[PDB]
């Protein structure tokens, strides 16, 4: 169910790492955050609100939005705030 997209996650506001991710766009922008914490050594944790900024598009989305509904596609870089 959905459609696979290749994106980049940027933890600039945390340990500063950057990884690439491929997942179904029917997922909530929030999913990128769960995955981010599982995959990386982020001794933080994440900030409430779960807000993301699509760097290449200079637009912020609520972590509750559906990725597809945010026009987020391959190439997009999501900066977790």
């Amino acid at each position: 169910h959905g459609s696979y997209i290749d994106i980049t996650i940027d933890l600039k506001h945390y340990n500063g790492s950057v990884f690439d991710l491929r997942l179904s766009d029917y997922h909530p922008v929030k999913k990128v955050i769960d995955i981010a914490w599982q995959a990386q050594s982020v001794s933080m944790p994440p900030r409430e609100g779960h807000w993301i900024r699509v760097v290449n598009k200079d637009k912020v989305f609520s972590g509750e939005c559906k990725l597809s509904d945010c026009g987020i596609t391959n190439g997009d870089r999501l900066e977790i705030l």
